[PDB]
């Protein structure tokens, strides 16, 4: 099975999913000089005054904080999007150093680590039909420093230790995702993938260029998570990114100048 080692790695993964060498593959390095800015572009719309978490899980790759998405109560709109995008679930990506641990890469640098706020379209109904289509996700994508704490990802770090292993759940309720957001709201677009298996090219990406600031005690605690089950050999959750794709016939927008 898949995962981020030598021997079922990024690298591996096209044996069992040959999407990974497709067209329209994520994340990609996003070059600053040649992101072209578009003017017709929309502010986003981050709506998530109403969002309901639920439950944090540890899926064995990252750790997962879902929300009810049973109605229009955390949206996504504007921006790149045509319609109505519904907040299902966010996640991080790390490094085992500050040095690495984003997906996306801005002019080659690396952050500590990406945040990915998923959410699906819902003129498909649900989550499992949006992946199957071109349009179906939009992805807010946020880079994460290292510096100052950002006080609201604590309740998120404090909860890790209860989650620990692969499988493992935990009540999450009134979480607020608007703490995990920077101040600007200026982004680059794309079309893209999941990052991960099944990599399916379903994705509108939408990447912050502000980052958050976390403290390096807040990063250490997600690097403490395991990506094994209860009782098997510790492997640490950490390097769980795939690196940057080929754009190939691709046009990253920026919403700024
Ligand atoms: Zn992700």
């Amino acid at each position: 099975h898949w995962g981020y080692g030598k021997h079922n790695g990024p690298e591996h993964w096209h044996k069992d999913f040959p999407i990974a060498k497709g067209e329209r593959q994520s994340p990609v390095d996003i070059d600053t000089h040649t992101a072209k800015y578009d003017p017709s572009l929309k502010p986003l719309s981050v709506s998530y005054d109403q969002a309901t978490s639920l439950r944090i899980l540890n899926n064995g790759h990252a750790f997962n904080v879902e929300f009810d998405d049973s109605q229009d109560k955390a949206v996504l709109k504007g921006g790149p999007l045509d319609g109505t995008y519904r907040l299902i679930q966010f996640h991080f990506h790390w490094g085992s150093l500050d040095g690495q641990g984003s997906e996306h890469t801005v002019d080659k640098k690396k952050y500590a680590a990406e945040l990915h706020l998923v959410h699906w379209n819902t003129k498909y109904g649900d989550f499992g039909k949006a992946v199957q289509q071109p349009d179906g996700l939009a992805v807010l994508g946020i880079f994460l420093k290292v510096g100052s704490a950002k006080p609201g990802l604590q309740k998120v770090v404090d909860v890790l230790d209860s989650i620990k292993t692969k499988g493992k759940s935990a009540d999450f309720t009134n979480f607020d995702p608007r703490g995990l957001l920077p101040e600007s709201l200026d982004y680059w677009t794309y079309p893209g993938s999941l990052t991960v298996p099944p990599l399916l090219e379903c994705v509108t990406w939408i990447v912050l260029k502000e980052p958050i600031s976390v403290s390096s005690e807040q990063v250490l605690k997600f690097r403490k998570l395991n990506f094994n089950g209860e009782g098997e050999p510790e492997e640490l959750m950490v390097d769980n990114w795939r690196p940057a794709q080929p754009l190939k016939n691709r046009q990253i927008k920026a919403s700024f100048k």
